[PDB]
């Protein structure tokens, strides 16, 4: 609802980057996620990085809460890509799409942090829905770690004003789902983690004190049975 | 989020700093004009949210008794160093309203100072927070609260897009990872008004970074506050 707002007012405003620039987990998505099985891109946004799955997977569907996405997205369409609008909380569209497309894999890149935590068990259920036995999920999230490295950043480039860093600090208010936390979500609905890592984006821009600003993200896989 | 931890880390350091070092008054507490002329001068104050003690011993230098108390230990700890006759640290959780009536049974009926409280806790406490007010200010106290804006997370994203960049693809990701404030200056009054508060006094406050971005732009940590009495 607020995701339908951001996305009209992003799309006021072929080629690609670089490599596994975009998505350097690819090789773990290829070691870990059958290519043979259709891929959802589960919050696939305007499809930019899903245009770039694409490149590694025949059959791809996007889709996305919000139809402004869609919409957008739906200018990169072409045989073997597809976006749809799909909220992750309703599993019954969930269940049609699997019926269309089959056991599908399934990627997430910044969905869960993007969404009441309370709306986790029915987009949980989706992605069941969507993997059967034979799918997996690659699920991606910022840390809360990202809020310490922007607390960090504000302390050097942009302290506030003498006895304020802990006001500041109030209005950091991290994300819920570190390493630990992620698994926790996954196995406690019965699913089966087979890989879990970190991973960190540095920004090209260098802070006066010669450092780079790194957004610490957090991954893991993970199937039925 | 985690008050004990980022308390016992920014307290493992310090010889508690007076506040002469930091400031010259003005800037560590901007807003004192508003407390002067809409708080009752003659009852004690509580700094809900005290921290460390700093802005606790600046303002018991212009208020003659002062408790500041803190859900987090290890922030008393480091108070109590400012300790001296008419300035007092106490652990105290704004949702343990028995602790907060047991204070109110000691000092008597008081003004309260909150800065940062109510974001800094979840919103299902918010209705004991504001009972625990409740019963610190009795019949004739007042409550000043303070709350960082929700629009700090768009100036966040504004100062990371210009010097932090997000890597190519991650800018969605990241306005994520951006939790925001819920208690913009419409939002702050509707909770106390509909918990049977008159709100005598509410602005929005703009404090500045004296630090310069290589922009040439300075950063602006976006505030609002009222000042609140029981009906
Ligand atoms: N309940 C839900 N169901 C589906 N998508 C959702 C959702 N809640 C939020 N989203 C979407 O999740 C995305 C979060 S950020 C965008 C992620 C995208 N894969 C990218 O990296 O560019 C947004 O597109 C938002 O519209
Ligand atoms: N439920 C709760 N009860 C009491 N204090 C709390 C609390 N939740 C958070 N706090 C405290 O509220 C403060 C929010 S930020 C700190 C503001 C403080 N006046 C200062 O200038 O340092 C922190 O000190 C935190 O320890």
């Amino acid at each position: 609802v607020n995701w339908e707002r951001y996305w009209r007012d992003v799309t006021s405003d072929w080629h690609f980057g670089s490599g596994a620039e975009m998505a350097p987990y690819l090789p773990v998505m290829l070691d870990h996620l059958a290519p043979e099985l259709p891929l959802v891109d589960l919050g696939c946004g305007d499809g930019l990085l899903t245009d770039h799955l694409a490149r590694h997977y025949p059959v791809v569907v996007g889709v996305d809460v919000s139809p402004a996405a869609i919409a957008a997205a739906r200018g990169r369409a072409r045989p073997g890509l597809s976006f749809d609008v799909l909220d992750a909380t309703d599993v019954e569209a969930a269940a049609r799409l699997r019926a269309t497309v089959g056991e599908a894999n399934v990627h997430l890149r910044g969905v869960l942090h993007a969404m009441d935590p309370a709306d986790w068990p029915a987009a949980l259920t989706t992605l069941a829905t969507l993997t059967g036995r034979r799918g997996r999920v690659f699920d991606i999230e910022i840390t809360p770690a990202f809020s310490d490295a922007v607390e960090e950043m504000l302390g050097k480039f942009a302290a506030p004003p003498p006895g304020m860093a802990a006001v500041a600090r109030s209005g950091l208010r991290p994300t819920e789902l570190d390493s630990p936390s992620l698994r926790a979500l996954y196995e406690d609905t019965g699913w089966t983690v087979v890989a879990a890592e970190e991973l960190t984006g540095r920004s090209t821009m260098r802070l006066p004190d010669g450092s780079y600003f790194e957004y610490p993200f957090t991954y893991l896989v993970a199937g039925r049975r």
